[PDB]
């Protein structure tokens, strides 16, 4: 939403938000709220949480520069899942799934 590039980033995102991805994209639409997951040391070992609402807010509000800074919090959302979780959670195959998405679709970056 702004450059060419910018443009293609905000296809990628409505993308991960479509109902086509659902069943694995949910855990990445809103922040993790620990307390309520009773997951108590969540905020200990991830630092700089992600999430795909925070990730649409700063497109809305034409926080990203370019492709990379808008590719830099999607990464950041998956290293956060693959970091807290055991590698054999479904949280993790779910992220697996959705970063594949969006790592296939960003490689069609317009030049
Ligand atoms: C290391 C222990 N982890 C968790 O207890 C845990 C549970 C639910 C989560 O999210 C909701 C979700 C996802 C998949 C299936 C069912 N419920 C998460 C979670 C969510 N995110 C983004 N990262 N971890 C962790």
């Amino acid at each position: 939403k702004l450059s060419e590039q910018l443009k293609h980033c905000n296809g990628i995102l409505k993308e991960l938000l479509s109902k086509k991805h659902a069943a694995y994209a949910w855990p990445f639409y809103k922040p993790v709220d620990a307390s309520a997951l009773g997951l108590h040391d969540y905020h200990d070992i991830i630092k700089h949480p992600m999430d795909l609402s925070t990730v649409k807010r700063k497109m809305e509000n034409r926080d990203y520069r370019d492709a990379q800074e808008f590719a830099a919090d999607v990464r950041l959302m998956f290293s956060n899942c693959y970091k807290y979780n055991p590698p054999d959670h479904d949280v993790v195959a779910m992220a697996r799934k959705l970063q594949d998405v969006f790592e296939f679709r960003y490689a069609k970056m317009p030049d």
